[PDB]
């Protein structure tokens, strides 16, 4: 699918970053430890390692497997 707006109502499966990188799972603290989970999180959508926009930024994103990249966004399109 592609992403309305800002993304933040995105709710699908893609889970790949704009350079090939996979997605790191948002309950997860490996690689990255960070405080952006679904327990703190609840409303958000941050199922299993799904991009989204859960913080206003302007396309979905998520953290990254690759332990020296932080995050990044994901390899969607706006609608
Ligand atoms: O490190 C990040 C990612 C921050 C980026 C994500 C893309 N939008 C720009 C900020 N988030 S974090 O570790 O949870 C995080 C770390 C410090 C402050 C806030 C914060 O996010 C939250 F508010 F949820 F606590
Ligand atoms: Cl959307």
């Amino acid at each position: 699918q592609c992403y309305h707006g800002n993304g933040q109502s995105y709710r699908g499966t893609f889970s790949t970053t704009v350079t090939g990188r996979t997605c790191q799972s948002w309950s997860s603290m490996t690689p990255h430890r960070h405080q952006r989970t679904p327990e703190n999180y609840p409303n958000d959508g941050l199922t299993m390692n799904y991009c989204r926009n859960p913080d206003a930024d302007t396309g979905p994103w998520c953290f990254t497997m690759d332990p020296s990249i932080r995050w990044e966004y994901c390899a969607l399109t706006r609608c």
